[PDB]
């Protein structure tokens, strides 16, 4: 409720020249008078009188009406940023040392310096990429800093430690000026020119940092931060990052959380002592000195003082400076820079072979349908293929320009130009185009952008790849439903005084054209022992093309851009862009511990607890017939690194005994911490998302910093969602949303009201604005219908179609067609249209709805008819479980001391339903949780005729229609369907047991019918309910359910017509 009071003092903040406040209600006479308060409000401003007689005369709408939102009219010019910063400017401007980067355009020269002229101008190295102002960020931060003026105690001192730190903005800024931002959000050469290049972006980075500034400690390090970074725009955050991976293996474990034989968290109050050899020492020390030598002097001194005793009591310091050192922005280097950097292997390749062969040694031999009609697959998949050069189309009667696979798979099917036998060459005749990915303190890498050939002949067998890691706990990141939790358990399990952690960065080496050959020699190799297991055509055609998209790339040809002509290097390192990418990089990355590990045995005499490959790091558990001493650990880490160094690998490789770290996670004194170092006012790339999308975003990585360990303050996060989320209907008229239309679950929910509690329309009013937001949900898009009727693209729709059905199949093809018809939103013209639609009505929507025919059920409608049937009453939950992720907020946490967490992802997709597993055996389709939901929900007879319509034998699918699976599958549907609309896999609630045994004591739920459904949601509801009144109320309380009989039979009709909602909101978590 806060929020719509702040949005009032902040435009009375920015504007000084009237504001009126846009009520309306379900109530019929109410609403009357909420268009006379309108009507009236507007006179009377047109006219310079007061409202405050009308606001008495209108008490009625103010007090039950409902906010819709607040009209803002400002004759100004915006101006007055650049007058409201001068108060603030009294500092001393900082001066950018142009020393500290080896790369002379990483220093923050002045603009020019780098750019003598307009034409050689480019924003491509601090372009913050976001669609919000530098202009706005500095209104948010003095609008605060008004309001917390004459705050006392404590509250006052972060008031003081964030003013002195806004100075030094203020300051640097006003002396050349606050850069005028155009309506794309980039800044131009004219405004750039005269000021520091990373003028910009380094003020989103340091408002970013100083409003999460709290502590006297968030000071210290914001300060020599936010000073260093004005200068270093290369190696700060490195720096201040190195530490950390000495770190882990210093503090001791009192009590850990491990994994038992049910793949849960289980405490265990074991001991182990952290031995750390004196070289590790030294290797600390210098990170230090090098920390020093930059300049840096508070953060090396707070590392310096923890490692007298090194506490694990006092170690969230150390992990706060490692969350924050990459709040300081991306390094985005120059396309050339980035990609410059580019028979003991014997062992190696053989081990990428094998493991190649295994993973599809089944699949193969059995001829599995899906390596058999690999090709259509890839089409299938083509939506969720990795984007291609921007082509020259050409559709129906017109021309455009797509940089979407699957359009050029359109256009090039019609012309008769699709050819996927053929594997296009990138070698110096085709040199690959390149995509870039930029992220804090690690350098620039490019990615490749191979034509759609490439993608098609590896997503079947990447989709089998996976499949075999997915049951293979070495692959940490795909094994089961896990989550990071179970790996945090696995490496504490086996950890005593007898064992010892091998934990190894190899982010290099899989960029090392040393590399490159074994690689491509391994996967190939394999590829060939697998061709001599079956004669299958199909099979063998797609397990040869594949050999062919490696054999191209062997040997390929890069187009890097140097100024503005496109230079063509040959690359000769295995960079990222394909499908198989992410697999055969952990592949890699597995035979390369093993083949470290394996070398290393020969010396001394260890036990291979685990062996685990996640992302960019390796880790492994040995064990040992001695207890370990400091020589033992400095043996076996120079033995290891040794190893690494004969294979001419570039690689970070330490050993411990109690803890580890890597890119995703970290291990110190038993607990798990996880970096909290999203940026938030400067992004990677420009996408094309609204800034509606950009604010729920924000929001969204908010909430993950948050859980991390690293918050922004809320009220700046709301300031920049008014500043984001406005509406301009005129020069002079701006309309900011109120929080009911921003935080209600619809089409354009952007945040919730309360952090980690998701709340639903419990009154009518909401559910009046809920059903209007609805009706105006998908708009239409005259261009996305040229398309659509595109003879072009019809052929492409039945063509695939073609292929997969055998019968009459409609549900699938009605599905497929508008399927492609948003996979083609993508396309700027198309969204574009969309935008603007939405947004036209969304400024008439504000204004007046009342005629929508509701008739469409939603997750909202459900819960609104259960929750008057639950009777609460306050209970008592004793804290019982130890915090083992010390970072979580304080009202988080006590959920999981009470409860406990899990350590599985909830399914919500069905893909473990039958149903879903014979659509698998037998065709290439994949059905959504959405389509299998109303699927299961069918007659009888109809899913009879759609398995068969898929190319299901007919025995199979009469005995499945039939079979007490069926009925299992369709609750199996709809609680998966379910769990996916109440987001129980994202933000807060991802964490939570919901079966937890505690938890389950407070639900008090009669079983008055046995139906499967009803039982089901009127659990999770009531779970929900307790569990959310416990993070906002820190209590507990018990809910019991006395929901009719009669009623029930209603209640489970209504089940299965749940229409999904689509929004900001819900794409900010898909986002993660």
């Amino acid at each position: 409720g806060k929020y719509n009071l702040i949005l009032s003092e902040y435009l009375s903040f920015i504007y000084n020249s009237v504001q009126i406040p846009i009520y309306y209600s379900s109530n019929s006479e109410l609403e009357n008078r909420c268009i006379e308060f309108h009507s009236k409000c507007l006179e009377n401003s047109k006219n310079g009188l007061s409202l405050r007689k009308l606001f008495v005369e209108y008490n009625d709408v103010i007090e039950n009406a409902t906010l819709l939102s607040i009209l803002s009219y400002s004759y100004d010019k915006y101006n007055a940023v650049e007058r409201k910063l001068v108060k603030y400017a009294k500092g001393k401007p900082l001066e950018a040392d142009l020393t500290v980067n080896e790369l002379d355009y990483e220093n923050n020269k002045m603009t020019s310096e780098l750019f003598p002229t307009a034409e050689e101008y480019t924003d491509s190295l601090m372009d913050p990429a976001i669609l919000t102002s530098l202009s706005s960020n500095l209104n948010a931060v003095m609008f605060w800093l008004e309001k917390h003026e004459n705050d006392v105690a404590e509250k006052l001192k972060v008031y003081k430690r964030r003013l002195d730190l806004f100075t030094i903005v203020a300051s640097t800024i006003n002396k050349y000026g606050v850069p005028r931002h155009n309506a794309k959000y980039r800044y131009e050469y004219d405004v750039m020119k005269d000021k520091p290049y990373y003028l910009v972006t380094w003020a989103n980075s340091s408002i970013e940092m100083l409003m999460s500034v709290f502590s006297h400690d968030d000071y210290l390090i914001a300060k020599e931060l936010i000073v260093l970074s004005y200068s270093n725009r290369s190696t700060l955050a490195k720096l201040v990052s190195s530490p950390m991976s000495i770190l882990v293996a210093l503090v001791d474990i009192n009590g850990t959380f491990i994994t038992n034989e049910e793949l849960e968290l289980e405490f265990s109050n074991k001991y182990v002592r952290a031995i750390v050899p004196d070289q590790t020492f030294d290797e600390l020390n210098q990170m230090l000195d090098n920390m020093r030598k930059a300049g840096l002097v508070d953060i090396p001194k707070m590392i310096q003082d923890w490692l007298v005793d090194r506490s694990i009591e006092k170690f969230p310091l150390m992990a706060k400076i490692y969350s924050w050192s990459f709040h300081v922005g991306f390094r985005k280097q120059k396309m050339l820079d980035a990609a410059l950097d580019q028979e003991m292997y014997r062992e190696y390749t053989m081990l990428i072979r094998d493991e190649v062969v295994k993973m599809l040694e089944e699949p193969v031999k059995h001829d599995d349908h899906l390596l058999r009609d690999s090709e259509l697959a890839g089409l299938l998949s083509m939506s969720s293929a990795s984007n291609g050069e921007s082509r020259q189309l050409k559709f129906g009667r017109k021309t455009i320009f797509s940089t979407k696979k699957n359009m050029h798979v359109m256009d090039d099917m019609a012309n008769e130009r699709y050819t996927p036998g053929i594997i296009p060459p990138v070698n110096v005749d085709k040199p690959i185009p390149l995509g870039r990915r930029d992220v804090p303190g690690r350098r620039t890498r490019i990615i490749f952008i191979l034509p759609y050939e490439y993608f098609i002949a590896q997503h079947a067998v990447v989709e089998k790849m996976l499949i075999y890691a997915k049951h293979t706990r070495e692959y940490a990141e795909f094994y089961s439903q896990s989550n990071q939790l179970l790996s945090y358990g696995d490496v504490t399990r086996f950890l005593s005084n007898n064992t010892m952690v091998l934990y190894t960065d190899v982010s290099q080496w899989d960029s090392s054209q040393h590399n490159t050959q074994p690689f491509r020699k391994g996967i190939i190799m394999g590829l060939d022992i697998l061709a001599n297991m079956t004669n299958d055509a199909k099979v063998l055609q797609t397990l040869n093309l594949y050999k062919q998209t490696q054999i191209n790339l062997m040997d390929s040809y890069v187009q890097i851009p140097d100024g503005n002509v496109i230079k063509k290097i040959q690359y000769g390192a295995v960079a990222s862009g394909e499908k198989q990418t992410k697999a055969a990089n952990s592949i890699a990355n597995l035979a390369l511990i093993k083949t470290v590990l394996s070398r290393i045995s020969n010396k001394h005499s260890f036990a291979t607890k685990i062996i685990r490959v996640d992302g960019d790091d390796n880790y492994a558990v040995l064990q040992f017939n001695t207890e370990v001493t400091k020589q033992m650990i400095q043996d076996v880490s120079n033995d290891v690194r040794e190893t690494y160094a004969r294979m001419n690998a570039k690689v970070k490789a330490l050993v411990s005994t109690v803890g580890i770290e890597i890119a995703k996670r970290y291990i110190a004194g038993g607990k798990i911490f996880f970096r909290a170092g999203i940026n938030l006012l400067n992004n990677e790339k420009r996408g094309q998302s609204t800034q509606w999308d950009q604010a729920a975003i924000l929001y969204s990585n908010y909430i993950v910093n948050r859980l991390r360990g690293f918050e922004t303050d809320r009220e700046f996060i709301l300031t920049k969602i008014m500043q984001m989320t406005s509406v301009a209907i005129t020069g002079s008229l701006r309309l900011f949303p109120s929080e009911r239309v921003l935080t209600t679950n619809s089409t354009f929910k952007v945040f919730d009201s309360e952090d980690f509690i998701i709340e639903y329309g419990t009154t009518v009013d909401e559910v009046y604005i809920q059903r209007a937001f609805m009706s105006l949900s998908s708009q239409k898009s005259g261009i996305a219908d040229e398309i659509a009727a595109s003879s072009t693209f019809k052929n492409y729709v039945t063509r695939l179609s073609e292929q997969l059905l055998f019968s009459k199949n409609n549900i699938v093809s009605r599905g497929i067609a508008l399927t492609e018809k948003a996979k083609l939103n993508s396309y700027a013209p198309i969204s574009l249209e969309k935008r603007r639609a939405q947004i036209s009505a969304l400024l008439t929507m504000l204004q007046k709805p009342v005629t929508f025919k509701s008739s469409k059920i939603t997750i909202n409608d459900i819960l609104r008819d259960i929750k008057p049937f639950f009777t609460v009453s306050d209970a008592h939950l004793p804290i019982q479980y130890q915090k083992f992720m010390p970072t979580l907020p304080d009202n988080v946490q006590y959920i999981i001391q009470c409860i406990g967490s899990r350590t599985y992802q909830i399914e919500d997709d069905g893909s473990k339903s039958a149903i879903s597993r014979l659509i698998s055996k037998y065709s290439v389709y994949k059905p959504s949780i959405e389509e299998l939901y109303k699927v299961i929900s069918l007659h009888e007879n109809e899913i009879q005729l759609y398995l068969i319509s898929l190319g299901i034998p007919k025995i199979d699918a009469d005995t499945y229609v039939g079979s007490k699976i069926y009925s299992r599958d369709k609750y199996r549907i709809l609680e998966s369907y379910v769990y996916n609309l109440l987001s129980i896999n994202y933000g807060c609630y991802q964490l939570f047991d919901f079966n937890s045994p505690d938890l389950e004591k407070l639900i008090r739920i009669p079983f008055k019918g046995k139906i499967p459904a009803v039982t089901f949601i009127l659990h999770l509801y009531a779970k929900l309910e307790v569990i959310n009144y416990a993070i906002k109320n820190g209590s507990w309380i018990s809910l019991f359910c006395n929901y009719p009989k009669s009623e029930m039979i209603k209640l489970w009709k209504k089940m299965w017509n749940i229409t999904s909602l689509r929004s900001p909101y819900t794409n900010a978590n898909f986002f993660q």
